[PDB]
């Protein structure tokens, strides 16, 4: 067993956007970033894309524990964004599960 | 949003998984304490323990630059680049959220 012990709950959330949706995509994510970083617990939501295609998008959600980042598909602000983005994906989602080493808190 | 973020994925040798947790142990304390370092989060895949993310986040390009020209990068590039089982791949964004 090569694991360590997590220190917070990380899933790199990667969306690639149909061409002529990228704002629309923008726009509904800040909502859900905006709620999502006033969940307890939360230690990121960054909304990033990428500098050489402005399809490529990741959602960086951090938490301090793994039930904290499971509420968050619970909330009202996520099944609004997961409802309202469906049909402006190129291709389904993908995340990718980490645990944090550093920092420890 | 300008935040300038470096996700740096690391596949590291079987036996040299520990090794690696310590040289970017020092290497994450250090950049931390960087102007304008936001993020320099150290993660390991839950899917298969010998792959990493270094999640390299500032407030500027210009922060991001310096940090390759700091002394404790340099030590870990030099120390890790035998450990890698493949070339490590940096991927650039731009953080829209936080602004």
């Amino acid at each position: 067993n090569l694991y360590f012990q997590g220190h917070m709950y990380v899933t790199i959330v990667y969306a690639s956007v149909k061409t002529d949706k990228t704002e629309a995509f923008k726009e509904a994510t800040r909502m859900n970033h905006e709620q999502s970083i006033r969940e307890p617990g939360n230690m990121r939501f960054d909304i990033l894309q990428s500098a050489d295609d402005p399809t490529r998008f990741v959602l960086y959600e951090a938490y301090k524990t793994r039930k904290d980042a499971a509420a968050h598909k619970e909330t009202a602000h996520y099944l609004t964004w997961r409802d309202t983005v469906a049909d402006w994906m190129a291709e389904p989602r993908k995340g990718v599960i980490y645990g944090g080493l550093y920092p420890t808190g």
